[PDB]
């Protein structure tokens, strides 16, 4: 048969053989229409049905079959496929109709907005006879300004000049050069050179664009989709002006504010997705004892039995019909992989170490899986509880990874619970502390339904932030903190755990990317962030690399170190102080791990009162230096800087060979935080960078 779909598999950056490009099809612009085959075919056309006049387009083929129509008609029409079989066949296609759209400047919806930096008749909306489906509107910006925001960004700080959007995506590194993000917002602050701030957040879950004054050097132009319903059109964008603290503040107002935190996530984490056996974890945890290199929280990835993820690998249980079970069901054997996961938790507890459990946001359908596996799964389907297609049929997930499985319908408190109540033994019978709440970025698909009754143009956005609090409400229904582990999410997130920076290989370039990260991160209210120190991905990191790495990342709200799995091949590629020094052949590295991870713990209390005063204030606590010296032209030309709380300048060494390192001081007076050497502000000052220290300065109170 002939495959087409108008706006194709709906990939955000991406486009399939089978749709329209552009996917709203615009009068006068070209259109490209494909179409693919189940079986092969020496030939096909596409018919098109305007009023008056018949085309017939000899199709190209790229089974992908191609073609196009280089000024298109303002008029409705239909099409259909005509493919001609190698076997004879002539198969034909469903109808679709063809709604040209233009932009018109007329009064067709409302923006709802304060403030004068709306430019009055800016707005143009997209409309066809279907209905209005983008409207593409202006603001002002002048020549001292610049703009911070849009979620977490890896990029540059300051997104003046650039072209992005605010779409939930999950890119596999490099996430920089790409320009895309986990955790996007469709929110931003302009801040000027005079210390004074203004900001807008427009208010919707579907997908926002941004030309940050890059075609017109004093506009930011701002596209929103509509959507798949196109109702009377009103878009609302709030606005905030005053201090750049205001701001942030302003938008936390609407978005949700960060949550108190229990002091053991400031210490360091532990983790390696190759520690898949209670041996091969305790052997770590006890060689970071002998070591003198204290962890605080271990996480613990391939723990399941890598079907269902709700049940510890080789344990044996009486096979339920999908219901929840309970810590007494299992029986696990002397030589399996977990022969005790209570009492590994029960001791790692009295070490003063807490335990995390990865989680997935997916339920497996491979046709490999077990009938325990099978059981959940058809459960799900049978709950309702599941993303669905237009058609009520569950939503197969299409991406490659974890390629056809279910979504839980994560929407409503229902479907939160149902999901989660299958994991809840693990918190109130095994005692596990949280969970690493990883992907969400999974659904694909305007038309798709989920229960609150939205469709996937405002659901598919919104779907980690329900994700992060599903497991954060389990942890507090079981008398634990919400300590969720993620990294993706959206206007909203600010409530809902920590979050890390996702997937990067061990480079220099990923080091820097990682810092803007975080600072992008923290100035829309991602209080709680980190990263995989050094890179999680490829080979160990160089020692020079790890040694700069661990250093800034002692200086993070967050510190932690991951390792990629890597089929547990040669050599090892975990990330702990010893691997890296043994790879490496520097053996130093373990002394310095030890050096910075106790500069870490004398931290704790700075970290605990600065998180306090974050919450209360509304400042971040990794906080881009506009927030308390906006006033300071200066600062924009050094953007990998950052404060730590209201007292510490942290600027990390980013560049392999350098044995000084330069930073720019604002106004007052600053201490060398190793030394007690006292320097002047405004100014730059220079220091020594043996691996022991990175240049960090302290502000210098009162006598
Ligand atoms: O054993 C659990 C799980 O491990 C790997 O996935 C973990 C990986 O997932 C994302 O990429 C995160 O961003 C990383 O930090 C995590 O290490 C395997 O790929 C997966 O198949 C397996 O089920
Ligand atoms: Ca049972
Ligand atoms: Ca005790
Ligand atoms: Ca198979």
């Amino acid at each position: 048969m002939i495959t087409h779909r108008p706006r194709g598999i709906e990939h955000p950056y991406a486009r399939s053989l089978d749709q329209l490009y552009p996917a709203i099809p615009i009068a006068g612009q070209s259109l490209t229409i494909g179409a693919t085959t189940s079986g092969p075919c020496s030939r096909m056309r596409c018919f098109v049905l305007w009023p008056e006049h018949e085309q017939v387009f000899d199709m190209s083929p790229v089974n992908g079959w191609q073609t196009s129509i280089p000024h298109l008609p303002d008029q409705d029409a239909t099409y259909y496929f005509e493919a001609l079989t190698l076997d004879g066949r002539t198969e034909t296609s469903e109808s679709f109709p063809l709604t040209p759209s233009h932009w018109s400047a007329e009064p067709v919806g409302h923006i709802d907005i304060d403030g004068d930096r709306f430019i009055p008749d800016s707005p143009l909306w997209l409309v066809s006879s279907a209905g209005t489906h983008r409207v593409k509107f202006a603001l002002r910006i002048e020549g001292d300004e610049h703009v911070v925001g849009f979620g977490e960004r890896y990029d540059q700080l300051d997104q003046r000049g650039l072209r992005l959007d605010s779409v939930v995506f999950e890119q596999y590194k490099a996430q920089g050069k790409h320009h895309r993000t986990y955790l996007p917002m469709p929110f931003a602050q302009v801040v000027n050179e005079a210390g004074r701030a203004w900001g807008f957040h427009v208010e919707t879950t579907r997908r926002t664009w941004y030309d940050v004054a890059a075609t017109v050097s004093d506009r930011i132009l701002i596209e929103v989709d509509l959507g798949f319903e196109a109702k009377t059109p009103v878009v609302r964008v709030n606005t905030w002006s005053g201090s750049p603290t205001d701001v942030l503040n302003g938008f936390l107002d609407v978005a949700g504010r960060p949550a108190e935190m229990p002091e053991w996530i400031f210490g360091l984490w532990a983790s390696g997705n190759e520690w898949n056996t209670q041996s091969l974890v305790m052997e770590q945890m006890d060689r970071h004892r002998n070591e003198g290199i204290p962890v605080s929280v271990v996480v613990i990835e391939a723990w399941s039995d890598e079907e269902g993820f709700t049940i510890f690998r080789d344990a044996r249980y009486v096979p339920n019909q999908g219901q929840p079970h309970r810590g007494p069901d299992f029986t696990y054997p002397s030589d399996g992989a977990w022969p005790d996961p209570a009492g590994m938790i029960r001791e790692l507890h009295e070490r003063g170490i807490r335990v995390i459990l990865w989680q997935i946001p997916l339920q497996k359908t491979d046709d490999d899986l077990g009938p325990e596996a099978l059981a959940q799964g058809n459960a799900l389907i049978a709950s309702g509880h599941v993303v669905k297609e237009p058609d009520g049929t569950p939503y197969k997930n299409r991406g490659w990874w974890f390629p056809n499985a279910l979504m839980p319908d994560l929407s409503t408190e229902a479907g939160r619970q149902w999901w989660t109540e299958q994991r809840r033994y693990l918190v109130e019978d095994l005692d596990i502390d949280g969970f690493k709440t990883d992907g969400g970025e999974h659904a694909w698909g305007s038309d798709l339904r989920y229960e609150d009754g939205r469709r996937g143009d405002e659901g598919n956005n919104l779907y980690p932030v329900n994700y992060a609090r599903a497991y954060g409400d389990l942890l507090r229904s079981a008398g634990k903190y919400p300590v969720t582990f993620s990294r993706s999410g959206f206007t909203g997130s600010q409530a809902h755990g920590l979050y890390w920076a996702g997937d990067e290989d061990s480079t220099w370039e990923a080091f820097r990317s990682s810092i803007t990260a975080g600072i992008t991160a923290g100035a829309c209210g991602i209080l709680y962030w980190g990263w995989d120190l050094a890179g999680f991905s490829g080979p160990v990191p160089e020692a020079e690399l790890y040694a700069r790495a661990f250093a800034a990342a002692t200086f993070m709200p967050i510190m932690q170190y991951h390792s990629e799995f890597h089929h547990h091949e040669l050599p090892l590629r975990d990330r702990t102080p010893w691997n890296v020094a043994e790879q490496t052949g520097c053996g130093e590295l373990i002394d310095l791990a030890r050096h910075y991870t106790r500069v870490r713990e004398a931290l704790r209390p700075y970290l605990v009162a600065q998180t306090r005063q974050c919450l209360q204030t509304g400042k971040p606590l990794m906080r881009a230096m506009f927030y308390d010296h906006a006033d300071d032209p200066e600062i924009w030309a050094h953007p990998r800087q950052y404060m730590l709380g209201d007292e510490l300048l942290i600027n990390p060494v980013t560049a392999p060979g350098a044995t000084t390192w330069t930073t720019y001081l604002p106004e007052g007076q600053w201490e060398d935080y190793w030394s007690g050497e006292v320097s002047e502000g405004g100014h730059l000052v220079t220091r020594a960078v043996g691996w022991d220290i990175i240049p960090v300065y302290r502000r210098v109170g009162a006598a």
